[PDB]
DNA sequence: TCGTCTAAGCAGTCCGCG
DNA sequence: GCGGACTGCTTAG
């Protein structure tokens, strides 16, 4: 097999590399890598190296990496550009793996671990590590085993051995319900004392050294705790055995409000699963506890126990250990679903970077571009300092707030990456500038043609047309990968809808789910067999289809994220290729494109309808347009339609055969006007929306920019078994809105769009009457909590104190004295509830850590003093008032002359 | 929240507005 | 009470 790296580090003048050799064996080597850098040289000098602008360069070969680094400094002292890859390990990888890497994940040791630490006096601080580590569960992907290290004797209590037999039993048998599928994979090791546990753990770690290290909060908690505890007990040299090169660094992580410390283990790639999840999941969660996320992702029940976790080991050590094992397994289950480790490996090996660098699109793109240019003997420029400067973004149309009955939406495929490719926007393709007219002059095609030679953007920039820039070339490769995975995702989605339909008529039989690839549209033979299956088999197939769709979603949306982040990197001062001329060229072309096509679509539809000056495009944001189809439906007449699906087919046909060709023509003209390199503005129909045929539903409404709801029957070619609400920006979509209020507002919207005013009024009247019974957590607001210190003046709110911070300060006073009740953590999330006048807490609200029950000593008082009236008015009635006034209807029945009877 | 970008919404504080 | 200046937070792209 072809060799591939696992990890790479620079330590002084050595590169330390762990890798898989040609026989599939893990090896480690130390290499005295001699880097090269470059300087500009005179024209009359036969070199093969040229900078990205075609200027000749001479290669400088250094005796060692420190010499190269010293040379860079002196070049700054002189005031001359020092060209080339200054991150020497990336140059090492490029030289060592000069081919497309094919990796074998089965050879990469992926470790998932979690530790337990009993602490009587509050949260056990990793930097102090003053309490014994009393449990470690470490899952190894190569062995496929959970290694359990269990401390039986501690200053906080001596306990009996954990029993695998009780662990496997149902909770109704007094057991822990450790999943049967992992029972045989547990290797249990009890220990008489902490010193022997840790020494054995280090010997184990040496035998089975993680390449990828993950878990939940491992970077902020488990790793620094283990490191510091070993350091405290045994000394520094022993703690450094966590690094296969015996090198570590205490690294400070800084932001706006303060800083924290993590341990860098040289030769390990730490990918904390919480960080993978936050970057790649495209969720915003009220809480990031593993328990909360596991429930959300897997629909598993909360890991339940009595008393505080600080007394769990001594009260129920059996459960204590079982829950530690289950916690490790939960992370593996989330990854089986979301596949973020797979994603990270794919991206890391593609770019030829340290796997942990996948968190940084700037590092990722720097390496992709460097490797690309190196292939042509071209030399990358030196990174420079730039001051942060604001620059303009997308256009968003101001909608008229209203109901909108029939709506068709259209959207540009991968807009900004397509603009880059179409215009040929790249650091080395800049050709010059032209004199800019106001944007509306280009939008209305009255401005002079910018250039007869170069490819243009309406911000004044011109680009070469003779060859593709490196940015268009590399962005195209990732875009093409994204396109493939989006295809699999959408097929799985369509396949899912086939199963949902069949589930309406499940056969009374005993059978099996079909063995199929859900990434491909089901054949006619599969569709025929599906119609004969039982509900059991259909449900299992639906689960599998939805898992395939999730897998596809991860792969496609994060490739989209990467290419969109290359645009973003052009506007980030730390990117080697930062250039606000290119960043604004992209965004300004984008503004033109949307408003250009708005004009074209209006002109086309006014023509086919025989009207003048009427606005069919009701809304647009960045690269999308929303087209009122009322007049199209009214031209055939509603009475002519057999059912909802009949008018959906008609609009689908109209959009594909009439609108899209008109849109394509409009964009081809715009491409010619700007003299672009290649027409790539492809705007396809997205949603078909409207009320159910014969109903009183309003179909859709807009309240303002970035705030609307639509009843959608077909989305990007997926025809739903049941209509789906597409709600953007409204309170139902915000993590700050209480869970039960999100649910109630969504039902109000469903009724508005599908059923009408009377239905909405029935539901509102019931929610208002019953809501006081809702669980306090389900009606609590949520917020991030930054700068608690700033607003704390002797335990009381200072000037301009935010409402949620005020709640935290109330909480802090109520739990004062306790180093056992949960503390609010700076920068994390809190639940917030309003408090009625005259309460014992002495303020108008209280806040506590999100994803948790409020501590029992104040729980009863919070419950007694909760202000349900304020809660209802603020989270539910206020937003609903906004929805209903925009849609021109009433959530409460107004008086009529019929009341006389 | 270490980690690519801008546009823009709403909640809330403070305070004017005769 | 509203809304403007402002902070804070959270969305849509
Ligand atoms: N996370 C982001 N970072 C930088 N730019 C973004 C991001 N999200 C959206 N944009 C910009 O907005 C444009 C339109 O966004 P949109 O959500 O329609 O995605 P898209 O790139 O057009 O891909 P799709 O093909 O899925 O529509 C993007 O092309 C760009
Ligand atoms: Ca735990
Ligand atoms: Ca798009
Ligand atoms: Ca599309
Ligand atoms: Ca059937
Ligand atoms: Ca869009
Ligand atoms: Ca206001």
């Amino acid at each position: 097999m072809k060799e591939f790296y696992l990890t790479v580090e620079q330590i002084g003048d050595s590169i330390f590399e762990r890798y898989i050799d040609s026989n599939g064996r893990e090896r480690t080597r130390e290499v005295e890598y001699k880097p090269s850098l470059f300087a500009h040289c005179p024209e009359s000098q036969a070199t093969k190296y040229f900078d990205i602008y075609g200027k000749p360069c001479t290669r400088k070969l250094f005796a060692n990496m420190r010499d190269a680094s010293q040379w860079i400094k002196r070049m700054e002292d002189i005031g001359l550009e020092a060209l080339g890859m200054d991150d020497f390990k990336l140059a090492y990888l490029s030289d060592t793996y000069n081919y497309e890497i094919k990796y074998d994940h089965t050879k990469i040791r992926v470790a998932n671990f979690d530790i337990e630490v009993t602490s009587p006096d509050g949260f056990p601080e990793p930097s102090q590590a003053k309490h014994p580590i009393d449990a470690i569960t470490h899952y190894d992907s190569i062995d496929d085993r959970f290694y359990v290290f269990d401390l039986l004797n501690s200053p906080y209590g001596n306990v009996e051995e954990w029993s695998i037999e009780i662990a496997a039993k149902l909770q109704e048998q007094g057991g822990d319900e450790v999943p049967s599928e992992i029972i045989d994979k547990i290797i249990y090791m009890p220990f008489d004392n902490e010193k022997e546990l840790l020494m054995e753990y280090l010997n184990f770690w040496q035998q089975k050294t993680p390449v990828i290290l993950t878990g939940w909060n491992v970077e902020s908690f488990a790793i620094p705790y283990v490191y510091n505890r070993i350091k405290n007990i045994f000394g520094e040299s022993t703690a450094k055995r966590l690094s296969p090169h015996r090198k570590t660094r205490v690294k400070v992580i800084e932001n706006m409000y303060g800083s924290r410390e993590i341990i860098t283990l040289f030769g390990i790639s730490v990918l904390d699963y919480i960080d993978l999840y936050k970057k790649f999941s495209f969720t915003n969660q009220p809480s990031y506890s593993l328990d909360y996320i596991s429930e959300f992702e897997l629909n598993v029940g909360k890991l339940k126990y009595d008393g505080p976790i600080s007394k769990l080991r001594e009260s129920n050590h059996q459960r204590y250990i079982s829950y530690n094992i289950i916690a490790v397994y939960r992370v593996l289950q989330i990854d089986a679903k979301r596949q973020f480790i797979n994603l990270s490996l794919d991206m890391g090996y593609y770019a030829k970077i340290q796997i942990q660098s996948v968190f940084s699109p700037i590092k990722t793109w720097d390496a992709i571009i460097f490797n690309s240019l190196k292939e042509q003997n071209k030399v990358i420029p030196q990174g420079r300092s730039h001051p942060v400067q604001p620059y303009p973004g997308a256009f968003v149309k101001e909608p008229i707030p209203n109901r909108y009955k029939y709506v068709m939406s259209f959207d540009l495929t991968s807009m900004y990456p397509s603009i880059i490719r179409q215009v040929n926007i790249s650091p080395e393709t800049i050709a010059g500038t032209f004199k800019v007219a106001p944007l509306h002059d280009y939008i209305n095609a009255v401005a002079e043609r910018p250039s007869d030679v170069y490819s243009c953007s309406p911000n004044g920039m011109m680009y070469y047309k003779d060859r593709d820039g490196v940015v268009p070339t590399e962005i195209t490769k990732v875009f093409n990968q994204r396109k493939e995975h989006k295809g699999y995702m959408l097929a799985a989605q369509r396949n899912g809808e086939i199963i949902k339909e069949a589930l309406h008529n499940p056969n009374l039989s005993v059978d099996e789910p079909l063995d199929v690839d859900y990434r491909f549209d089901f054949s006619d033979e599969i569709k025929e067999k599906i119609k004969k299956l039982s509900a059991k088999s259909l449900n299992e197939m639906l689960f599998r289809a939805q898992r395939t769709e999730v897998a596809g979603m991860t792969a496609q949306i994060n490739r989209k994220l990467l290419i969109n982040s290359l645009y973003g990197a052009l506007g980030n001062v730390w990117f080697r290729y930062y250039d606000l001329r290119n960043a604004t060229a992209i965004t300004t072309f984008g503004q033109m494109a949307l408003q250009w096509i708005e004009r074209k679509v209006n002109e086309y539809l006014n023509e086919v309808c025989g009207t003048e000056g009427e606005a069919f495009v009701l809304y647009g944001d960045t690269d999308s347009i929303y087209v009122s189809a009322d007049k199209i439906i009214d031209k055939v007449g509603e009475s002519k339609f057999r059912d909802t699906n009949h008018w959906v087919d008609f609009l689908d046909k109209f959009a594909r055969e009439r609108m899209e060709p008109a849109i394509d023509r409009g964009f081809r003209e715009m491409c010619e006007y700007m003299n672009n390199k290649q027409h790539l503005m492809f705007m396809d129909r997205e949603a078909i929306a409207g009320p159910p045929l014969g109903s009183k539903g309003i179909g859709g409404f807009w309240t303002g920019k970035k705030r609307y709801a639509l009843n959608v029957w077909d989305m990007e070619g997926t025809r739903y078994a049941e209509p789906k609400l597409k709600i953007m920006g409204l309170e139902t979509q915000k993590s700050s809105t209480p869970k039960a209020v999100q649910k109630a507002l969504k039902e109000c919207i469903r009724r508005m769009l599908q059923e009408g005013e009377e239905s909405l009024q029935e539901y509102f009247k019931e929610f208002e009457k019953e809501f006081r019974q809702l669980n306090y957590i389900s009606i609590a607001s949520v917020s991030s909590a930054n700068n608690i210190a700033k607003y704390d003046v002797g335990g009381f709110p200072g000037p301009k104190c935010p409402f949620h911070i005020r709640g935290i300060l109330t909480y802090n006073r109520a739990i004062k004295g306790n180093i056992d009740a949960p503390q609010v953590v700076e920068g994390e999330k809190v639940y917030v509830l309003p408090l009625r006048e005259g309460n014992p807490f002495g303020d108008k609200c209280i806040a506590w850590p999100s994803g948790t029950e409020i501590t029992d000593l104040i729980k009863d008082d919070v419950l007694h003093w909760m202000d349900y009236t304020v809660l209802l008015e603020k989270t539910f009635i206020k937003p609903l008032e906004g929805f209903t006034s925009a849609a021109k209807l009433d959530y409460e029945k107004k008086a009529s002359l019929f009341d006389m009877f």
